[PDB]
C-alpha cells in the first residue's frame, strides 16, 4: 500500500526530525559505524598542467558507492508496513562525514540530490554522483592522481571503513572514457595526527593514465 | 474562480505536506510509473578539445520534456473545482529522479523553477530548459556526441520511461542553431549492473554534427 | 506612519502566504494578465566566437522592466492604510514566469533580490537588473545578436505581453556602453507550439552592434 | 550579563520577525533614511580587455561602508540591558537596498554573512567586504574605471545618502595593492528618470590606475 | 547510550534556538574569547600573473584549525550525560567571525558542512578545510604570499586570537604538495583602526615559495 509506504517513512524519519541528523546513528548503545565504499570511475573531464611545473589538476567523474547500517533506520517488514525497502533522502538522516582529504577544492561534489535506499535490517545504501578534483603528477606521457578518502571527525572505533567487496581498486563497472589505465591499486591505512587522539581510517587509492 | 483554484492546489498537496514528495506517487495499490521523455535540441554552447586527444567536452542547450500520471494529484473537473489543468512547482510534488548518466558534471541541470501542469486525471506534464555537459568524439570534422539518461534507484518494475511521441531520436521543434546535423537516433534499453538487482531503463541517445 | 505601513503589507501578503503563489493572480473571476515588457540595454560583457565559425555567445547587461495588474495586492488608500504604494519582495508576490527562450544558459538570471512597488490599484512595477547570455552572428565587424522572452507555460489568453510605452526596440535609457548601435527592432508574436493547444505571446529582439 | 545581551537582541528583533524586513524602518512618522556610504578599495583581482578594443573589465576587492538609523532598534541602555551596542545580522534587520548600477554582472556582491553593529541609538554600522566589476577604458597606460551606486527604488525623499565622513573619494584605509592612482574623484548627484517621478540619489567614483 | 547523546546535543542547542547564535558565548558575565588559531598549508592549486606586472593571485587549499571556550556548551559528564565530546555542526553554534582580510574573492570559503567536535568543559574544537586566494609578489624566482586573519567586528577586549601551540609559522601537518618553501613566518598583530574604536587582534602570514 502507497499510504503506509509513505506513513512508514515519516516513522522511521521521526527521530531525526526530532533529535536530529547528528551523531552516530543508535538509539541504544553506541558502538562502530562499518562504511563499505567504493569508487567508480567514469570519465575524466580535464587534466590541466599547473603553472610549467610536472604537476597538473585532474578533474573527474565518479560514483561513490557507500553502505552502511543505520539502528534507527530498521522496521519489521509485516503488515502494514511490510517493505524490504524504502528510498529516502541522504539530506533526512545520519550519512558519513568521508571527504577527498586532498581535493584541490574544499571538498568532492557529491550529488545529494541522489536518494539513498533503506532496507528493513537497516542496512542503507547510497550511490550519489561524485566530482573529484586533485593534484596529479604529469611526467613521461603519465598522469598519475591520487585520490585519499576517510571520515573527518570519526576514528576507527567511531567508524570504519572498508573497501566494497574487498577490491582495493577504483571500479570499471560504470566506466565510459577512452583513456589507457595503466596502474589502478587502493590501499586500507589507520592514521595517527598529530592534531588529534585516535586512528583514523583512510582509502588511499592511486590512478596512472595515458596522457 | 481563482480562489477556488488556489484552494483546489491546496488541498491537492496536503498530501505531499503531510507525508512528504520521496516514493512513488500512489496512495492505493503501488503501480509502475510510466515517463514520457523528450530530448529537444535548441543549441550547442560549446565544444571544446580535451588536451590533445580525440575527445572533447560538449555543452548543449536543450530542453527536456517529461510526462507520468499521479494518482495522488486527482480531482472531479466539477464545480466548484471545474479546471481541465492546474499550475505546479515541481518542487511541491514528486518528479522522477531522472540523471543524465555520462554528464561530465554531477548531472544535467533542470532548471527547477520551471513550473509544470497537472490535469484533473493525474497526468503531469513538465517540460523545463536543460543544461547537458557530456564527453564528445571530435574527429574528420564530425563531432559525435552521446547522451545517456535514465532514474538513479529505480528499475522498469517501478519507473519505466518510453520515448514521448515514440520518436527515437532528438526532438527538432525548439532548434535554433546552425550546426548541420550528420546523425541522430535514440534506443531504450534495460540495463542491469553488478552492484544492483533488478533491469534499469535508460534513454540513450546519438547526436552527430559537423564542425 | 510606518506601523500601518508595514501591516497593510502583511495584510495584502496573507493571502499568499495561506494559497500559495502559484496560478493567475486572481481571487474572483479568472481574467487574463496584460504584462508590459521593456528591454533597457547597459553593456556588452564580451562576444567570444564559438569554434571558429560565424557564430559567437554574447553576454548583455540589461534591465528588465515589467509591469502588470495583481488584484490580490489592491487596498482602499485610506487612513490608517492611506498610502500610494508599496514595496515588496517579488518572491513573496506572484510574478509572470518570463523567460529567455533562447538562452545558452538554463536562462537569463534576473536580480531577484530587487524589491518591487505596489500601487493601490494593484499595479506592480518590478525593474530587475538582468543578465543574459545569446548566441550571435558575428561576420563582417557586426555582432548581430537575437533576444527571444516569454511566458513558459501561460498561452495568450491567460498571460499577454506588451511593449512598455508601445516601444518594439530596446531601449537606451539605462545605456552606458561605447558600443555603436548599428540595428534595434523588436516585434511581438502569438506563436503556436506542438505539445500545446493555444498561441503563446514572445517578444522578439534584434540588436546588431558594431563589432 | 551575557543573557540579558541576547533577550535585548531577541526584543529588538521581535518587531522584524512579525512585520517583517520590508519598509523604512519607522514606526511612527515615516521619514527620511540618510545613508552614510564609503568605497574603500583594498585591491585589483584582474583588468582584462574586452575585445581588441579601449574597453576593459576591472574586477575590484573592497570594503563598502555603511551606516544609518534604524529607529525600530532602539532601546535604553539602562539595567537589565545596559549595553552601548550590539551585534546583529544584517539578513534581520532593514538594509539599504544599494546597488552598483553599473555592474556588468547582476550587482555587485557584499559578503552578508558579516555582522552589523547597532548602538542603543539605532545607529547601524555595517561594513562587508565587496567585489565590484566594472566597465573600464584602457587607453596610454591609463586604467580608468567608474563606479555608480544607489538606492534602486527609493528617492531622496525617502533614502539619502552622503558620502561617509563628507570625504568625496574612494577611501584608502585598507588599500593593500601596488598600484600607482593617478585621479580618484567622486560626486553626489540627484538624478531625474522617465520611468519614475522624484529624484534618485547616486554616488559616483572616477578612479584612475597606472595600468 | 545514543539517544542520550541525542537529547544531550537538543539540550546543549536549546538556548542558541531561543536566543540565537550572535552574540559572544556567554550566559554569565561576559568575557573574552581567546580563539587559538592554526593555518596548515596543503596544497597550491594555482598562481597566475596579474596583467604582465610582479603581481600574481595565488589560490591555496589548507585546513584552518580553531579552538576556543563556548561557556553555553558546557555540561556535566556524569550520567546519563556522560560522555567527554560531542559532534555539532558549526552552523548551529556561535563561531569567531574570523575573516581572510586580504583575500581577492569576498572572503576564504570555509567548508561549513564539517562538523566540530565540543567538550564538556565547553572547549570547542572545529578544523575545517578551506580554500585560500590572495595576492603575491613573483619576482626572482620567488612567489611571495601574505594571508591576514581576524575577527570582523570584534576587538582584543572581546575576541582574542593567539596561533596554535604557540607555532608562528605555517604548518606542515597536511602539507602534500611537491614545492619548496623559501620563507615560513608569522605574527600576532593588535591593530587600531581609522573608521573604529579599539584594538583589533590579526594574524599575519608570510609564504616564499619556490616557482
Ligand atoms: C577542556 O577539555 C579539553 C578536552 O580535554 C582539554 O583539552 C586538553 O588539553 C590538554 C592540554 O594541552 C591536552 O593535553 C589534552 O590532550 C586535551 N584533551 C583532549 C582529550 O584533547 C582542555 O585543556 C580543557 N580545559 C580545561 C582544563 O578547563
Ligand atoms: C549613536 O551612538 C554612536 C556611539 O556613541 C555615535 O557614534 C560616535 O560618535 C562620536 C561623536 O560623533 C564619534 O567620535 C565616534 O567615532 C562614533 N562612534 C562610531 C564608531 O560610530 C553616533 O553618532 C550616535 N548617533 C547619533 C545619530 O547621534
Ligand atoms: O580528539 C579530540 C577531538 C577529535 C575529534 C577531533 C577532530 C575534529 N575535527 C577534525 C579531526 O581530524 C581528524 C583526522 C584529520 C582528518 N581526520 C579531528
Ligand atoms: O539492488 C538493490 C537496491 C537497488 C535500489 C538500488 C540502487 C541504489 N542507488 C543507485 C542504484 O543504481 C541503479 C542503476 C545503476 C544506476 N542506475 C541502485
Ligand atoms: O495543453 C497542455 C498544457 C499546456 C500548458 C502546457 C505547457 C507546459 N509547459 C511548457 C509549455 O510550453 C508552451 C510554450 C512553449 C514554451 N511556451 C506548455
Ligand atoms: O514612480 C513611482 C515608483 C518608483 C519607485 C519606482 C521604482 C521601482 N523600481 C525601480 C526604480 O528605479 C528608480 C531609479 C532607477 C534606478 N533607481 C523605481
Ligand atoms: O567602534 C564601535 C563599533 C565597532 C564594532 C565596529 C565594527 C563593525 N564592523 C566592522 C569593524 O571593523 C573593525 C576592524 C576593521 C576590520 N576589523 C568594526
Ligand atoms: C539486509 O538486507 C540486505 C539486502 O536485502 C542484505 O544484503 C544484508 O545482509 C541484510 N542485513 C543482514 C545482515 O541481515
Ligand atoms: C488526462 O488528460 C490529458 C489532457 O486532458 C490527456 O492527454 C490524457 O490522456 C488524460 N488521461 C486519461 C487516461 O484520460
Ligand atoms: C494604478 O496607479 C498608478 C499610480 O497612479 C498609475 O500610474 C497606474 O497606471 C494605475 N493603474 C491602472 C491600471 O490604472
Amino acid at each position: 500500500n502507497g499510504l503506509m509506504a509513505k506513513r512508514l517513512r515519516r516513522e522511521l524519519l521521526n527521530t531525526y526530525e526530532q533529535l536530529g541528523k547528528s551523531g552516530l546513528p543508535f538509539l541504544d548503545d553506541i558502538g562502530k559505524v562499518d562504511v563499505k565504499f567504493g569508487l567508480s570511475l567514469q570519465l575524466l573531464k580535464s587534466i590541466e598542467q599547473r603553472g610549467m611545473g610536472f604537476n597538473s589538476i585532474g578533474t573527474f567523474k565518479a560514483i561513490v558507492k557507500l553502505s552502511w547500517v543505520d539502528t534507527i533506520l530498521r522496521w519489521d517488514p509485516e503488515p502494514p508496513f511490510d517493505f524490504q525497502k524504502i528510498e529516502i533522502s541522504p539530506d533526512e538522516i545520519w550519512t558519513p562525514d568521508i571527504k577527498l582529504f586532498n581535493s584541490v577544492d574544499l571538498d568532492m561534489t557529491l550529488d545529494r540530490t541522489t536518494q539513498a535506499i533503506v532496507f528493513s535490517n537497516g542496512t542503507v545504501l547510497w550511490i550519489p554522483p561524485a566530482v573529484l578534483k586533485v593534484l596529479c603528477v604529469s611526467q613521461d606521457d603519465v598522469d598519475s592522481c591520487h585520490f585519499q578518502f576517510g571520515s573527518w571527525v570519526y576514528s576507527v572505533d567511531e567508524v570504519d571503513i572498508h573497501f566494497m567487496d574487498d577490491k582495493a581498486e577504483v571500479l570499471l563497472d560504470f566506466y565510459q572514457d577512452s583513456l589507457e589505465i595503466l596502474e589502478n591499486s587502493a590501499q586500507r591505512q589507520e592514521v595517527v595526527y598529530p592534531c588529534c587522539e585516535s586512528a583514523y581510517v583512510e582509502m588511499k587509492y592511486l590512478l596512472a593514465l595515458r596522457s
